[PDB]
């Protein structure tokens, strides 16, 4: 079980609302990576909640798939949450940020850049 196309576009806060935010002024996606960086997160978030998200973006039946999917969660503070999350592919990353950046979780509005590589 993940989340539907149509379930993140029901969440996703609209542009307007967006250039009122102070979480998303200037918003930078970065250079195109298969690990994506989340921000914004509310505190009590777990990993299963995440997975719920980001694992649409993999295919769990293909081996190859499931061992590049990894979720890390942490700290952004005091009282907020971050978390790197490495994907299969470019192009499945690419989507992630397209189609969840703004989704309102547990009433916070998350942030999704790319990442840097998760090993120099």
């Amino acid at each position: 079980e993940c989340i539907s196309r149509r379930e993140l576009e029901k969440g996703r806060i609209s542009r307007e609302e967006m250039e009122t935010l102070s979480v998303f002024r200037s918003y930078e996606p970065g250079e195109p990576n298969c690990r994506i960086y989340v921000k914004n997160l509310a505190k009590h978030v777990q990993e299963k909640d995440l997975k719920y998200i980001f694992g649409r973006y993999v295919d769990f039946s293909s081996e190859t798939q499931r061992i590049m999917f990894d979720i890390r969660l942490m700290k952004e503070g005091r009282m907020k949450g971050q978390a790197f999350i490495g994907l299969p592919n470019e192009k499945a990353a690419a989507k992630a940020l397209k189609e969840a950046n703004g989704y309102v979780l547990f009433g916070k509005p998350m942030v999704v850049q790319f990442a840097r590589s998760a090993r120099p």
